[PDB]
């Protein structure tokens, strides 16, 4: 599913993740635009051997369980296929324990690079 940006700005919105770990909306949608594009079956894989999952890319360095990610933890307790359903409750119960992980945001490399500090509530105008 390639979501609109209003259309997944709601579904964040509707399963908590606005204002979460004090982090507002517009910070969640953009970084789902620069890790996923907002398209729920994105794959990339890392140089490490890792790969990313999901409209938040979430790593199965650590977070969910690809079968293929040597040494890896699963600490979102989930298959990694399961992060790239249409529905996107799973990614975000994930992300809420990677946003709550220490390092806030920072743990996504491309918010960290292309969202923090600018104006995110552009990603939210005009969304009812
Ligand atoms: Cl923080
Ligand atoms: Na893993």
């Amino acid at each position: 599913k390639v979501f609109g940006r209003c259309e997944l700005a709601a579904a964040m919105k509707r399963h908590g993740l606005d204002n979460y770990r004090g982090y507002s909306l517009g910070n969640w949608v953009c970084a789902a635009k620069f890790e996923s594009n907002f398209n729920t079956q994105a794959t990339n894989r890392n140089t490490d051997g890792s790969t990313d999952y999901g409209i938040l890319q979430i790593n199965s360095r650590w977070w969910c369980n690809d079968g293929r990610t040597p040494g890896s933890r699963n600490l979102c307790n989930i298959p990694c296929s399961a992060l790239l359903s249409s529905d996107i409750t799973a990614s975000v119960n994930c992300a809420k324990k990677i946003v709550s992980d220490g390092n806030g945001m920072n743990a996504w490399v491309a918010w960290r690079n292309r969202c923090k500090g600018t104006d995110v509530q552009a990603w939210i105008r005009g969304c009812r």
